[PDB]
């Protein structure tokens, strides 16, 4: 996966990973 990868809208997660809401980076749901 990609936990940590800073995201938003344009910038998403690898599966397995969502955009955290509160931090901007990629956590597992």
């Amino acid at each position: 996966g990609c936990f940590g990868y800073k995201c938003d809208y344009y910038k998403g997660c690898c599966s397995g990973y969502v955009c955290s809401p509160t931090w901007k980076w990629c956590v597992r749901p």
